[PDB]
């Protein structure tokens, strides 16, 4: 009765390390686990394809693990460690905007991203919850980054080589307590998508 | 800027709520909450057939809320509230499970249930959280929820009208902190399908 395992693909065990480690980031408060989320989020497709196990089930477990690791978890992390009315607030209205665009992503079949892509979104808010103490501030950002997720900003896909390279090396400093060097170039992957939009 | 209002139904509403609803249930620590997710659930796709709104978003928002309220805060209520090593890898076990059965129903169009639902799953797991003091109990449970969520035994989806009306007022006196009826109700549910399978 456990016919399930014959649909599950190596891929498939990636993706549920990536589950792993957004379940420990809530149960455990961790910031870290974050990180290391984003970097199993890239590696599970890569997998896949690479394997040649792509499947609508795996496509499924990718999208249910961002659920976990970038819309609930950086909510709670916000809200754990901000406590207040307005960090309550604002950690509905982030986790809302990430179900929302994971949604329609979930119906969309495109090549870029439209609205910021949600494990960007995750990463500009726990950067900014590290290094950031202001439950104020980080409130507004909260809302601010749902409001780019289910936005028309169009934000490209695929990063090339050079920026994956040192995207890489800034997201493993940052699991070891160093964020400031990732969110710097999230951030300007965040602000370069919005000065594209208002430009035309 | 926000093209996608023009996608949002009166049911994606409702989905919402039920989002917000399970999201509190992790940053309030709330089991009450987790009763009223499962009352949401139940009237966002009710709420979409009666008003004609059915459509492919509001299914995957529909599947976006169970996995906050049914896969993420159940685990988190049985770590939080039971806080140990076998607790931590029970709460993995079980949120592993309910994501692997959604992304199973995700790729399924099946007029019942394949394994046990994952409403009735959180039920079980947060109802025995409430009941039984014991962190090695629960988290035993935890595991065996789990396993039934991802199994073959087949599980109706035709509670028909008593049984929806007793069950909703069960779920109700469980929100005001007295799930015996809700949590026994759905035991007799379980523990039937369980029966049927073996017997063949
Ligand atoms: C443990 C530590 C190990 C050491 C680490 C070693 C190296 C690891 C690689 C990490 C690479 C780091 C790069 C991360 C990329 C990323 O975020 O991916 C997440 C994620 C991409 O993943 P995804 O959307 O899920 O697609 P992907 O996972 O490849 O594949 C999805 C499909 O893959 C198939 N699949 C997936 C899983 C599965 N189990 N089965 C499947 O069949 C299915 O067909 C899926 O539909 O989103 C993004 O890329 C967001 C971009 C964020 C912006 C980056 C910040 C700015 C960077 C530089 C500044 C430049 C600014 C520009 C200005 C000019
Ligand atoms: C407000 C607070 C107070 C108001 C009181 C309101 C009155 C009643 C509330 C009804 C709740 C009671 C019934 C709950 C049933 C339930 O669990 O629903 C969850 C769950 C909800 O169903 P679902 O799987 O999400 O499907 P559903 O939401 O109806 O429809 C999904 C589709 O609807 C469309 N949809 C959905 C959402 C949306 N935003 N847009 C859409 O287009 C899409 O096409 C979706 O694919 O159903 C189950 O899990 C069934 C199994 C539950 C276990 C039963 C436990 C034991 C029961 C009885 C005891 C057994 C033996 C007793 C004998 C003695
Ligand atoms: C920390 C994780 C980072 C990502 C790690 C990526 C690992 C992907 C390996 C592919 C090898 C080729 C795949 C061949 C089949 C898997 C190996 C095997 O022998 O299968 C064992 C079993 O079926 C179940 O793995
Ligand atoms: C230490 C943690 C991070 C370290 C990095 C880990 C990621 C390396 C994984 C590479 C993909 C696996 C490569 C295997 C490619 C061939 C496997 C295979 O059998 O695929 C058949 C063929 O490709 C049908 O298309
Ligand atoms: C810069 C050199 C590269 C650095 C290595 C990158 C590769 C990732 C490897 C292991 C991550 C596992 C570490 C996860 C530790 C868990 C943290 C935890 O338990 O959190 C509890 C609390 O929040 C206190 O942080
Ligand atoms: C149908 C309705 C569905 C949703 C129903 C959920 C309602 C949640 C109620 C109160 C939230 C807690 C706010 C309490 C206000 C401050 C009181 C307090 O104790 O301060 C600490 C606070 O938790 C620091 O944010
Ligand atoms: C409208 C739909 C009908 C159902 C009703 C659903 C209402 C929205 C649901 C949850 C919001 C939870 C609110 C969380 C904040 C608690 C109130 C609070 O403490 O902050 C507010 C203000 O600062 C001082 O009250
Ligand atoms: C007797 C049967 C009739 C009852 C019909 C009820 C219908 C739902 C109405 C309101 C739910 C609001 C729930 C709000 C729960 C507060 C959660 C909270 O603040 O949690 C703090 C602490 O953890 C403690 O749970
Ligand atoms: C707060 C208490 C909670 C419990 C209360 C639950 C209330 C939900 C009941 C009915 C909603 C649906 C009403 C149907 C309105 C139909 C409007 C419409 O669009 O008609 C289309 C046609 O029916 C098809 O194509
Ligand atoms: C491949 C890259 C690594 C991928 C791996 C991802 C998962 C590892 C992250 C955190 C695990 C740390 C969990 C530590 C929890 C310890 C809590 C505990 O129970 O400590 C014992 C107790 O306090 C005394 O009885
Ligand atoms: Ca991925
Ligand atoms: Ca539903
Ligand atoms: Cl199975
Ligand atoms: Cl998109
Ligand atoms: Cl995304
Ligand atoms: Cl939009
Ligand atoms: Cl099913
Ligand atoms: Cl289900
Ligand atoms: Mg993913
Ligand atoms: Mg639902
Ligand atoms: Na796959
Ligand atoms: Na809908």
């Amino acid at each position: 009765m456990f016919s399930i395992r014959k649909i599950i693909t190596i891929s498939d065990y990636v993706t549920m390390l990536n589950i792993i480690t957004g379940l420990l980031a809530i149960l455990l408060n961790s910031f870290s686990l974050i990180y290391l989320s984003i970097i199993f989020d890239s590696l599970d497709g890569y997998v896949a394809r690479k394997t040649g196990t792509v499947s609508d089930f795996g496509a499924e477990l990718d999208s249910i693990s961002d659920v976990v690791s970038f819309g609930v978890a950086p909510a709670y992390l916000l809200y754990n460690n901000f406590e207040s009315n307005l960090a309550l607030i604002s950690a509905i209205i982030f986790c809302l905007c990430g179900a929302l665009r994971l949604a329609r992503f979930g119906i969309l079949n495109v090549k870029g991203f439209i609205g910021l892509p949600i494990p960007a979104g995750a990463l500009l808010l726990v950067g900014f919850c590290q290094l950031i103490n202001s439950y104020l501030i980080n409130s507004i950002l909260a809302i601010l980054i749902g409001l780019l997720m289910i936005s028309d900003i169009k934000y490209p896909k695929y990063p090339n080589k050079i920026f994956i390279y040192i995207f890489a090396v800034s997201l493993c400093l940052a699991i070891v307590g160093i964020p400031h060097f990732a969110l710097m170039l999230c951030l300007i992957y965040a602000i370069y998508g919005i000065i594209k939009y208002i430009r035309g």
